[PDB]
């Protein structure tokens, strides 16, 4: 990454009056007639795709009258269609049972049936549909692993590699934890070659992908920019984050109107990732004392007492902080800096709990640490801002809520700490290691255990978005999205996705 030409792009089109037409034709579409499974198959190709953001509304209407048609005779008896429809029914907020699956399974036993390895369509639509599920839903913890196990057997005699690749890939991650933007861009290739492959919403999404692609780049352009001007790229020893931020803010959100909000929660990315450096890495424990002292207080009155290589990024937080908050003030009316203090007080605070249990020799237990650990992942801080930055009149009563963590945010925040210990020179007091130290268990079972509160949690997530919240539909996909990216993020090959998805273009 040469930011010297990232700080070219952005500054260097006119195909949106052809995006039109497509987008008209493409609604035109997903209002058509279309045979259920087909609209199914058809809607789920257009979320694929990544241009749920163009049509929410006509399709949730149409899986609206999909749930509510008169007959199930177009699904039942057919396990590609019986899961596509529940989990597409109950992405959309359209409560299915379980009992769906029931009649694929021994009705004395309750284990799928073994010749459903003929199936390999509906073994994965099986196995999507499964993380669409709640906690105590055994007949879809039952449906992941005998869907993972008869995937993962037929893997090696699958001889159409498109379906190879798409079974391999959704061994990797399935479709409800996978980034949207990036698998936006490896779908396209996929489906291109796809038995009924529509080729007008092909066109569409690949018109529409380098589009949003342009937006991109000129936020990255500008963020370069006004990364370079905080001198933080040169520090030795920390992270140079500007683009991992980005990348990360591009799997939390890539609509272009909320471009501005992106570039804010890149920024504060950047900010995370560069002082979690001056608290793992290169600092001293009174230097650091005076950092977290300074920021609680947020009185930078004091702090020439640090090298400037600590009083840089310091001072960066504290003026980018300040700048987010007046954005705030100014555009929607609301002093935003009490609450980017605050977030970052308690940030650094967490830092704190951490470094002094790391210098103490202290193993404290799973739960412990992961109370500590959610926080001091940075994505209340990040979540919070975002929420500040986009909810409809802005209050001290909002803002506390919000920064109350309750349990939609705190399950998002617990997903992206617990995911990154999962991925992961610094402190070795992660997620793993304080349930071996709790448990003696072995490595591969904690493993296996953090694995399992990765299911538990995304379970508690979808049963949140079906329940009643004071939350609303950008920041409601922001809490979703920042695990998503997680997710991508600790599954460079993650250069290349950058590489393919921030600077490319797709040919048309
Ligand atoms: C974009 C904001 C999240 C990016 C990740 N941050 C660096 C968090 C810091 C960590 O996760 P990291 O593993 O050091 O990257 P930590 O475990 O030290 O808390
Ligand atoms: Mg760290
Ligand atoms: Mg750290
Ligand atoms: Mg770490």
């Amino acid at each position: 990454w040469d930011y010297d030409f990232l700080q070219s792009l952005g500054r260097h089109e006119e195909h949106v009056g052809l995006a039109e037409k497509l987008k008209g034709e493409v609604k035109s579409l997903i209002t058509g007639p279309m045979e259920p499974l087909a609209k199914l198959e058809f809607i789920d190709s257009v979320r694929r795709l990544g241009l749920k953001y163009q049509f929410e509304t006509e399709m949730k209407e149409a899986l609206a009258n999909i749930s509510k048609d008169g007959y199930d005779s177009w699904w039942v008896d057919n396990l590609r269609a019986t899961a596509l429809r529940f989990r597409l029914l109950r992405e959309n907020g359209i409560f299915v049972p379980q009992d769906v699956f029931e009649r694929f399974q021994n009705k004395e036993t309750g284990k799928f049936k073994n010749e459903l390895c003929e199936d390999v369509k509906g073994l994965l639509n099986l196995y999507e549909a499964s993380f669409l599920g709640w906690e105590g839903e055994d007949i879809l913890d039952e449906a992941r692993t005998f869907s993972t196990a008869q995937l993962k057997n037929v893997e090696g005699k699958i001889s159409s590699p498109n379906l190879a690749k798409i079974v391999h890939h959704a061994l990797d991650l399935p479709l409800h934890w996978r980034a949207i933007r990036y698998e936006a861009r490896w779908f396209i290739d996929i489906y291109e070659d796809e038995e009924d492959m529509n080729p007008t919403l092909l066109k569409y999404a690949k018109l529409d992908f380098n589009i949003v692609q342009s937006f991109h780049q000129a936020e990255i352009g500008r963020l370069a920019r006004w990364w370079v001007g905080t001198g933080l790229d040169k520090l030795p020893f920390a992270r140079n984050g500007l683009i991992q931020s980005y990348m990360y803010a591009i799997g939390m959100l890539f609509e272009p109107h909320l471009g501005e909000v992106r570039e804010m929660e890149a920024k504060v990315g950047a900010l995370i990732t560069t002082i979690d450096d001056v608290y793992d890495v290169y600092g001293t424990m009174e230097e650091l004392e005076l950092f977290t002292d300074i920021t609680e207080r947020w009185d930078i009155n004091r702090v020439d007492q640090l090298p400037r290589n600590i009083r840089m990024p310091l001072l960066t937080m504290f003026n980018t902080s300040n700048d987010i908050g007046y954005w705030a003030l100014k555009e929607r009316g609301f002093n935003g800096i009490p609450y980017t203090a605050k977030v970052w007080a308690d940030q650094l605070k967490s830092y704190t709990k951490e470094a002094k249990w790391f210098h103490e020799g202290h193993k404290p237990t799973l739960e412990e640490y992961l109370e500590n650990a959610l926080v001091s992942i940075g994505f209340p801080n990040l979540l919070v801002t975002s929420y500040l930055l986009t909810v409809d009149n802005p209050t001290k009563e909002k803002l506390d809520y919000v920064d109350s963590l309750p349990l939609f945010v705190r399950a998002s925040c617990i997903l992206c700490r617990i995911i990154n210990d999962l991925g992961t020179r610094g402190d070795n007091l992660k997620s793993i290691q304080c349930y071996m130290n709790e448990t003696g268990a072995s490595q591969e079972v904690a493993r296996e255990h953090i694995e399992g509160l990765v299911r538990m949690w995304w379970k508690r997530l979808n049963k949140c978005l079906f329940e009643p919240s004071p939350f609303t539909e950008p920041f409601l996909s922001f809490t979703i999205n920042v695990v998503r990216g997680s997710h991508f993020f600790y599954q460079s090959w993650t250069k290349n996705q950058g590489m393919s998805v921030l600077i490319h273009p797709i040919t048309l």
